[PDB]
């Protein structure tokens, strides 16, 4: 049973599949676990653990989200808010981790969430593709396969970039290509990406309100669970915008949302799920079905003799 050593559960898989095809565990706004403040966290803080933490259990999707602070130099950030690290913290610790647990992969999404400081001459796309992702410090470790579609076996020990930048010159990765993915605000939306291989699915309400939020994802869900197609892409955010009146912080949201999800995951078996991108990943209350095992649990092995 996979969600019992989740440290190395891709490597348990298939390497044949798609990395489309695989159920996947991400971690929406990844790097704000670094904010303490008691205030500013019920709005602001998505995560409690760091990096490393979330890899160890079994988190493969990060939802990066960078502001360029000078023209070689991009922060971590949620919103207007500074997370306190740079992108190289990230990229360090996956490194570190693929190192140790060289059969799994990483799917990093790429997006900038605040304008630039004025003193930067560079777009962020310019800066993340010659800072970051053509840096030599970072030679073996992001996928730069031709294959829009990519296997686990052709991305094993790699980040995959996940582009929402807008266009790029990067060759590799989901939406890497020169349009770049056109992401629809506060919605349900299907869209054409790596010049038309992949129909990318999005659900990514952020302003639903508690029932209409559980709806969105289901029928993302139950889509997800009848459809075998490969070269389709299911993204489906479990995490939703705290608010400043409605008072209820994304941590009690997800409280209520994970297990809930988790729980109807669990009742399906074994069946395609799309990557669930989550909200205090990892983070567990008795008598509550964890939604980062249950996502790692739902998919299939296949039974063949050793
Ligand atoms: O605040 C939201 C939220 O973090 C979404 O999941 C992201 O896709 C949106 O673009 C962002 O505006």
């Amino acid at each position: 049973s996979l969600s019992k050593s989740p440290e190395n559960w891709m490597s348990k898989l298939d390497d044949g599949k798609h990395l489309t095809e695989i159920n996947i565990p991400g971690s929406h706004d990844s790097g704000s676990f670094t904010l303490k403040d008691p205030v500013k966290s019920v709005w602001a803080k998505t995560q409690d653990k760091d990096y490393l933490t979330q890899m160890k259990s079994g988190v493969r999707f990060f939802d990066i989200r960078g502001r360029a602070s000078a023209d070689n130099m991009i922060s971590v950030h949620h919103g207007m808010v500074y997370l306190h690290h740079e992108l190289g913290k990230f990229l360090d610790d996956a490194k570190y981790y693929l190192s140790a647990y060289p059969n799994e992969t990483i799917v990093m999404s790429m997006k900038k969430d605040y304008d630039s400081d004025s003193k930067v001459t560079k777009t962020f796309e310019e800066i993340f593709r010659e800072y970051y992702y053509n840096n030599p410090q970072y030679q073996n470790l992001f996928y730069t396969g031709s294959n829009a579609n990519p296997t686990l076996k052709e991305t094993k020990g790699k980040i995959v970039l996940f582009n929402r930048m807008g266009g790029t010159y990067i060759k590799s990765g989901y939406g890497a290509d020169t349009s770049g993915i056109q992401w629809a605000d506060n919605a349900t939306f299907e869209t054409k990406i790596n010049n038309g291989s992949l129909n990318l699915k999005v659900q990514d309400e952020y302003k639903d309100y508690y029932d209409k939020k559980v709806e969105a994802v289901k029928n993302l869900l139950a889509k997800a669970k009848t459809d075998s197609n490969k070269d389709n892409v299911y993204v489906n955010f479990l995490s939703v915008a705290s608010g400043g009146s409605a008072f209820n912080s994304t941590y009690n949201y997800a409280s209520y949302i994970n297990p809930e999800i988790a729980k109807t995951i669990k009742a399906n078996g074994k069946a395609r799920t799309g990557w669930l991108i989550v909200d205090y990943a990892g983070y567990t209350w008795p008598g509550y079905d964890d939604i980062v095992s249950e996502i790692i649990d739902s998919n299939k092995l296949e039974h063949h003799h050793h």
